[PDB]
């Protein structure tokens, strides 16, 4: 299968090359408009009761404005806000970007349209002192999305009011900057991490046109995937996280794909072997390594499509259009780059003691399996270790936490909730709805209202349960249907969510009326419990898929088996790290973040890119090990060969993966840090104790048990046409 595919993928080199490239290419200009249609909205189940009770509440009492920004204005030279000079001319500017923007924004609101007001909540729109008055400026669109749109058309002429002395808080001015850090961190990829992988794809090749392969086969990935997820928006939404996992994950392991290939080219070129002869050598082995390894991660992303969250079903999306398209690109593109070119692949060098390492690599693995348990046991124990902080999981929701403290836009919301405290409100929603139709009697709320008192935890900031409970405010956009009618109130603790969540829907409501709870908390706590409901499915299908998969690759059963608990070890110690450092604060003054709760539908992910990516660099090594095996040589020389002849391919498709990881880590996106940790800790662990000492004392355990196969599993594989583990007779 690969034998025949490396043989023709020479005969019709060129065109190949130009019509696969054509492809890429074409999804690169097409992709560029990716952008202008993503969306921000998918972190909870789209089908549970919190989000049915968000659905029934805004068509009933009207999507609410009045959060989407609250502007602090504060006058110069310490003049009170009543100086009628100063409020004349900001109100001037303040309705006249109303005016130049009435598409984009409905009007604003506050203390300043009416200064002399009875209203205690428009007073409380100034502060004791008369220094500091706020105003919402609610904003037009149907959608969270087109809202967000249209806030970043005014901002710069609504900043500029007041002297430019104006604090911009709410909804948009913090989701602008949230989703604004994705530029932020493809941008420090582009002058910090692509240049840097330029150099290590120098050290491994020393000469430019076999370094630039991978390279370009990467940008080629990332030009056709951007191009698919545009196509695929044309059906469904797609989230804004979906473009740097593209750009975190898939231009990372392309240029390690990529790299497999024009390594084991130019090894048979040294052996001497002829260009077409190379190739399907190559396809025999990289390329059906690299496929497998694709086909591995795409089984590792996947069971994500049993979680509800329209996040997580975008990225996989991504993840998979990404690692396949760059396995495919590598027996193609680049199986056929290496075919016209040839061993002028080596030719142009910089200008325009390889083989004392792979003799340190052979001495460190009879060292290891001279006394492995002296390295197995006391590594394998620390890694259990690691997995304790786990135990300290909290999970929460999106918040102005996670920017970093010295951001502005988080410290204009945080000054905001300090000078005029009890507007920001996290309420939890009591969506009563009558199926007769007919109108809810106030003695049926007042009901209600009297079993949600029995429940401790919720805010009072009036000291009177009279005044709980109250009634959602009716926008001018929702119909006044009597027969449903929604009361809500905060906690006083978020902790209690889940514990008070959980009372407020034991009640019993009246009679006909059947009651939603909903609410922020309510949608966190349903997206964390629809997780950990499919989360040990999810990894029953991930475990069973990924090990039958390098039964494949590889020629073994126990080989599968022993992968698996060395990735599941690895990924258990990587997610206490994590854990240990983004929920305790271990690294957070130094990397300028605050630990806080995680984003329940992100552990789901870790767990799916972990596991993929470990389970590739397992593929990576224990190919060449089985490769050396079928040669009939000894367990211990095949090892040894294995771990030798790829040890420098490894340790080098570590660093690239590992650099663009480094250049996520200071995005002031706090999930994007946790993401790209994640990806640096499992890969540095992989690469060192997992590869230099785990794998080579384990196996030396198990001799030659490791290679073993039931024989009617073998031919199955054989059947397929994969099973080429070993090189034909050929004369070079
Ligand atoms: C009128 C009917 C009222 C409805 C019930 C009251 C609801 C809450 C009202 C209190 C205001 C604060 C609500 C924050 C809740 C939104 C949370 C959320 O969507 O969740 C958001 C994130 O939440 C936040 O970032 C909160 C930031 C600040 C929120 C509050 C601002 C305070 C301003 C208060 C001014 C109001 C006073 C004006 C009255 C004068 C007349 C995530 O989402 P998503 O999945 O798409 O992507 C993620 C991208 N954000
Ligand atoms: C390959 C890996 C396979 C791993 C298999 C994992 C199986 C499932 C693990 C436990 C499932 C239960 O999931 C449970 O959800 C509740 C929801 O409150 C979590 O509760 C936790 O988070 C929520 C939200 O903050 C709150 O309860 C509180 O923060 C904390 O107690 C528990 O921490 C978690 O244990």
């Amino acid at each position: 299968m690969f034998a025949w595919w490396g043989r023709t993928v020479y005969q019709f080199r060129y065109i190949v090359i130009g019509v696969m490239v054509a492809l890429c290419l074409g999804g690169g200009v097409y992709g560029i408009s990716l952008g202008n249609h993503v969306t921000q909205s998918g972190f909870y189940d789209e089908g549970s009761q919190s989000v049915a009770a968000s659905l029934i509440g805004d068509e009933v009492y009207g999507r609410d404005r009045t959060s989407h920004v609250v502007a602090i204005l504060t006058p110069p030279d310490d003049k009170k806000v009543t100086d009628k000079a100063w409020q004349k001319k900001v109100t001037e500017e303040l309705d006249q970007v109303v005016k130049d923007h009435e598409d984009q924004i409905v009007g604003w609101v506050g203390w300043l349209k009416a200064p002399d007001t009875t209203d205690p909540t428009v007073s409380a729109m100034k502060t004791q002192d008369l220094r500091h008055t706020f105003i919402s400026i609610p904003l037009q669109g149907d959608d969270d999305d087109e809202i967000l749109k249209n806030y970043q058309v005014v901002e710069p002429e609504l900043q500029q009011v007041n002297g430019g002395d104006i604090r911009l808080a709410g909804l948009n001015p913090l989701a602008s900057e949230l989703t604004g850090t994705i530029g932020e961190d493809q941008k420090r990829a582009e002058v910090a991490a692509i240049p840097l992988v330029a150099v290590v794809l120098f050290f491994v090749f020393g000469t430019v046109i076999a370094a630039a392969l991978p390279a370009i086969i990467g940008g080629l990935a990332i030009a056709g995937a951007l191009g698919i997820m545009r196509l695929v928006a044309e059906f469904t939404p797609v989230h804004f996280f979906a473009q740097p996992v593209v750009t975190l994950i898939g231009l990372g392991i392309a240029i390690d794909y990529g790299l497999f290939i024009v390594s084991r080219f130019r090894e048979e070129i040294a052996e001497g072997y002829d260009t077409e002869a190379a190739v399907r050598r190559t396809v025999m082995t990289s390329g059906r390594t690299v496929v497998f390894s694709a086909v591995i991660i795409v089984a590792s992303s996947v069971p994500l499509l049993l979680f509800p969250q329209g996040f997580l079903k975008s990225i996989t999306y991504a993840i998979i259009a990404s690692v396949m398209l760059a396995a495919i690109l590598s027996i193609t593109v680049l199986a056929a780059a290496l075919a016209i070119l040839g061993p002028r692949v080596d030719a142009l060098g910089v200008t325009t003691r390889e083989e004392v390492e792979r003799g340190f690599w052979g001495r460190l693995v009879n060292v290891v399996m001279k006394r492995p348990i002296a390295f197995a046991a006391p590594i394998l124990v620390v890694m259990v270790l690691l997995i304790i902080p786990l135990g300290q999981l909290s999970l929460g929701g999106i918040s102005e936490k996670y920017l970093p403290p010295d951001n502005a836009v988080r410290q204009s919301q945080e000054q905001f909730d300090k000078l005029f405290p009890g507007f920001r409100t996290e309420p939890l929603t009591l969506v009563m709805k009558r199926e007769d139709g007919e109108p809810i009697t106030d003695a049926q709320i007042a009901d209600m209202r009297a079993k949600a008192l029995t429940v401790s935890g919720f805010t009072d900031p009036d000291n009177d349960p009279e005044k709980m409970w109250k009634e959602r405010p009716a926008n001018d956009s929702g119909s006044k249907d009597p027969s449903v009618r929604v009361i809500q109130n905060g906690l006083e603790n978020r902790n209690d969510a889940a514990k008070k969540i959980d009372e407020l829907r034991a009640l019993q409501p009246p009679h006909g009326i059947e009651v939603f709870v909903g609410g922020t908390p309510a949608l966190e706590q349903d997206s964390i419990h629809s997780l950990f409901d499919k989360l040990p499915l999810m990894a029953l299908i991930l475990i069973v898929t990924t090990t039958v998969l390098m039964f494949l690759a590889f020629g073994s059963v126990v080989l599968p088996i022993k992968a698996a608990l060395m990735s599941a070890l690895t990924l258990g110690s990587t997610m206490g790290i994590l854990t240990w450092m983004f929920v305790d604060g271990h690294g957070s003054g130094l990397m300028n973040y605050t630990p806080q709760p995680l984003m329940a539908p992100m552990i789901g992910l870790i767990i799916a890119v972990i596991w993929g990516l470990s389970t590739d660099y397992e593929v990576f090594l224990v190919s060449r090990m089985v490769e050396a095996r079928e040669r009939g040589m000894s367990t211990a020389e095949a090892i040894r060969i294995g771990t030798a002849t790829t040890g420098r391919l490894i340790t080098g498709a570590a660093l690239i993966l590992a650099v663009v990881a480094g250049a996520f880590v200071f995005s002031d996106l706090v999930m994007m840090k946790y993401l790209a940790f994640g990806l640096l800790i499992a890969l540095l662990l992989d690469a060192t104790i997992i590869r230099m000492f785990l794998v080579p004392a384990v196996m030396k355990l198990l001799g030659d048990d490791c290679w073993w196969a039931p024989r009617w599993m073998k031919r199955v594989q054989e059947k397929l046409g994969l099973g080429e583990t070993e090189l034909p007779d050929e004369r070079k």
